């Protein structure tokens, strides 16, 4: 049924992309580029770049889980939580420092979507919000990293929860 056809299917508004191989799937508006980032941080496989928006960056991070532990396994949306911000410390640990706002985690469908709220502060100031969900699918790593402006986060902070909710696994 949803085989789909080749044509000029894709038009001046927001786009789909798939990965049979990751299983994961997700929408995002036109105007974007994609950067490669082979050889980067562990798990980092894609990033995105918004060109009308500098300010506004994306990055995608895939990685496999161990068949002997599962997100579950693994630790709760706390200590889940904590150890993200040591990874990302880690090599900002210098002048940056990492905040865990909230971290919280609901079970849908059977499906259990963990949900991490951070942000960045740098000296004495507050950087920027950043918002990072953490799911797994038939032991596929799917991490969502947005970032966005402080000055508009509130308006669009559910934007960003969407995103990384609006996601689908296969």
């Amino acid at each position: 049924g949803p085989l789909g056809s080749c044509g000029g299917v894709g038009i001046a508004s927001l786009q789909r992309y798939s990965d049979t191989k990751d299983g994961y799937e997700f929408l995002y508006p036109n105007g974007w580029i994609g950067v490669d980032v082979k050889g980067a941080s562990p798990g980092v496989d894609v990033v995105f770049r918004d060109l009308i928006e500098r300010d506004e960056n994306l990055s995608v991070i895939i990685s496999e889980i161990p068949s002997d532990k599962t997100l579950t396994d693994l630790g709760t949306a706390t200590d889940v939580g904590y150890r993200f911000m040591k990874t990302v410390n880690d090599a900002s640990q210098g002048d940056r420092q990492a905040e865990l706002i909230n971290a919280e985690a609901r079970d849908e469908d059977g499906q259990v979507y963990y949900t991490l709220e951070y942000r960045v502060l740098v000296g004495d100031n507050v950087e920027r919000h950043d918002l990072a969900s953490v799911t797994t699918n038939r032991g596929k790593l799917i991490t969502f990293d947005l970032s966005t402006a402080e000055d508009r986060w509130d308006t669009v902070k559910s934007l960003f929860d969407t995103v990384a909710s609006s996601f689908h696994v296969y």
